[PDB]
């Protein structure tokens, strides 16, 4: 499913995304943005390490979900990938929950270095009323 920009904003606050280990609601949707352009279904293959980055979160199978070809991966959010490509995100936010809990935090997505960090993020939420 794509999302709507606002219809995702007040979703996430529903979830407890604001403020989120001191992670604004407005960085989560430039992440959402920049990674998947609010779709659910969105799948990237890095042929470069062999794992792939799936959903609206662009969560990569080496460390947080499970998809069984990833070689030498982990499955911190004891979830299927598979869970992270349907039109429900209250799992998929639990496992960025998950992500932003280890050292790196946000960090560890290189698109929100890339494209948020620093910047005026407002534009992601204005008149959204969250
Ligand atoms: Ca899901």
């Amino acid at each position: 499913k794509v999302f709507e920009r606002c219809e995702l904003a007040r979703t996430l606050k529903r979830l407890g995304m604001d403020g989120y280990r001191g992670i604004s609601l407005a960085n989560w949707m430039c992440l959402a943005k920049w990674e998947s352009g609010y779709n659910t279904r969105a799948t990237n293959y890095n042929a470069g390490d062999r794992s792939t980055d799936y959903g609206i979160f662009q969560i990569n199978s080496r460390y947080w979900c499970n998809d069984g070809k990833t070689p030498g991966a982990v499955n911190a959010c004891h979830l299927s990938c598979s869970a992270l490509l349907d039109d429900n995100i209250a799992d998929d936010v639990a496992c960025a929950k998950r992500v932003v809990r280890d050292p790196q935090g946000i960090r560890a997505w290189v698109a929100w270095r890339n494209r948020c960090q620093n910047r005026d993020v407002r534009q992601y939420v204005q008149g959204c009323g969250v």
